[PDB]
């Protein structure tokens, strides 16, 4: 009770093992907007070669809770540690300042925008439905390392996904929300839990074998979406979702948290799945 008690992670001291010199830092173009920019680390992992590494950094007006939230940010990133299926930390400037955070770098870009430029050569260099199945079984390993670690995301999508070399998937996270991700539970009563990251992750496997279509697509954001998901309206199959995924994909959506399935239940799904090729 007073005796035993949850480490929070935001609550640890940082740890100055990431501290790295920012004058060996050269900013590069900015790869998206708080904004990210990609950079050239010099002696970051070896002391004598530069290394391609993106940099996250708030902007320049940003008051005294976001520079203490990006912190947090750093130091949940120190605690999750190293996972091949998420954007890793890589390193920080934070004496004097501004907070710099130095994570892995992924040439393709988020997943959204890949598989939409993909569209059109796509089989079920080419993308086939072999990749499809790895992107769905990544994420979910990366979301069951997340869960294990006591860590929501809150923010699923495919736009949060990064891809690089070897088609290896990172989760990353780059007021408004993200309703049409969003589990009933969250919108309607403002609770986020491991159970609602899983709806989220529903989405993402629309979005995963439609291509990078928008979901409920032709539905705007308004009192008859909020009404017919209430009412336990769901997404149709997507044109390339096989069976069994379109199977996670409705367990996902239940409307009974409970009834969810865990990210631990489906990496061994996926896992049964990609046997069985
Ligand atoms: C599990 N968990 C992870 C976090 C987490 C991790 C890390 C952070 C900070 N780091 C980053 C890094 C990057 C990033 C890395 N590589 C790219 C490459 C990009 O595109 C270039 C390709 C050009 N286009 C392609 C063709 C046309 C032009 C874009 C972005 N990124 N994006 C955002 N935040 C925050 C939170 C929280 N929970
Ligand atoms: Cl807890």
């Amino acid at each position: 009770g007073n005796n035993y008690s949850y480490i929070d992670p935001t609550q640890l001291p940082y740890d100055h093992k990431w501290e790295f010199p920012r004058n060996r830092l050269s900013f590069g173009k900015t790869l998206g907007a708080g904004k990210v920019v990609e950079a050239t680390a010099q002696g970051l992992i070896k002391s004598d070669a530069a290394m391609t590494v993106a940099v996250k950094m708030l902007k320049p007006s940003a008051h005294s809770t976001e520079r203490e939230a990006l912190m947090s940010e750093l130091k949940v990133l120190s605690y999750l540690g190293n996972h091949e299926n998420i954007v890793n930390l890589l390193g920080a400037c934070t004496h004097g300042g501004p907070t710099l955070v130095i994570t892995e770098y992924c040439c393709y870009g988020d997943l959204l925008n890949f598989l939409r430029r993909k569209r059109d050569e796509f089989v079920p260099d080419f993308l086939t439905l072999e990749h499809l199945l790895s992107f769905s079984y990544q994420v979910a390993k990366g979301m069951a390392f997340l869960a294990s670690k006591n860590c929501i995301h809150r923010d699923l999508a495919a736009r949060n996904i990064l891809l690089t070399h070897g088609n290896i998937t990172k989760i990353c996270d780059f007021a408004r929300l993200p309703v049409k991700w969003m589990a009933p539970e969250s919108i309607f009563n403002s609770v986020y839990t491991f159970e609602s990251d899983v709806w989220s992750y529903g989405i993402f496997l629309w979005e995963l074998f439609s291509l990078g279509s928008s979901p409920y697509p032709g539905m705007p954001v308004d009192s008859k979406f909020y009404k017919m998901i209430k009412e336990g309206f769901r997404m149709s199959s997507p044109e390339y979702a096989p069976a069994e995924m379109y199977d996670i994909m409705k367990t996902c959506w239940d409307a009974d948290p409970d009834k969810r399935p865990t990210f631990k239940q489906i990496v061994q799904d996926i896992e049964k799945q990609i046997s069985e090729s």
